[PDB]
């Protein structure tokens, strides 16, 4: 309810596998600022469970070393939207994908006011895609953020991204 972009007809079946956080972007700039910021998180793996639950491995820069994560993002009546548990319980919202090349996706709090967001464009190689890029700055526009972040292919294949 500050991203009013989802993905139609969204199977959660097909985000299955490998990703790679090409880009980041987040509404106030201490959520990607160091390594170890808070949303500073760089996606590994989508693993949806039979039951619809979305299961993410990432890598977390968390005590001076990169650290291995496991979140469990619970589905809800919505397709596109799944929450997970916290303090502050956050929504993630799949924007968009077309599951072969590109996956958007955003987190956001339930907050107020206190907008606060953070979207990746994630993408299935460790490439740069143009038209993802296009598609994540389209859905962007809408929204109201202060730093952006973008990796090359050799960040990519680097555990933390370098």
């Amino acid at each position: 309810l500050i991203v009013t972009q989802t993905m139609k007809g969204l199977d959660i079946q097909k985000v299955a596998g490998t990703w790679y956080s090409l880009a980041m972007a987040a509404s106030d700039i201490s959520l990607l600022d160091a390594q170890s910021a808070p949303l500073r998180v760089y996606v590994e793996e989508l693993k949806p469970t039979p039951e619809g639950d979305l299961e993410i491995l990432l890598q977390k820069w968390e005590n001076g070393e990169c650290a291995q994560k496991k979140i469990i993002a619970e589905k809800t009546k919505i397709p596109a939207v799944f929450k997970i548990d916290a303090l502050n319980e956050n929504k993630v919202l799949v924007l968009d994908t077309d599951y072969k090349k590109y996956l958007l996706f955003c987190m956001e709090n339930s907050a107020e006011p206190e907008q606060s967001l953070a979207c990746q464009c994630l993408v299935r190689t460790p490439e740069v895609d143009d038209e993802a890029l296009e598609k994540f700055d389209k859905a962007l526009k809408a929204l109201p953020m202060h730093i952006r972040l973008s990796f090359n292919p050799t960040q990519l294949e680097e555990q933390c991204h370098i």
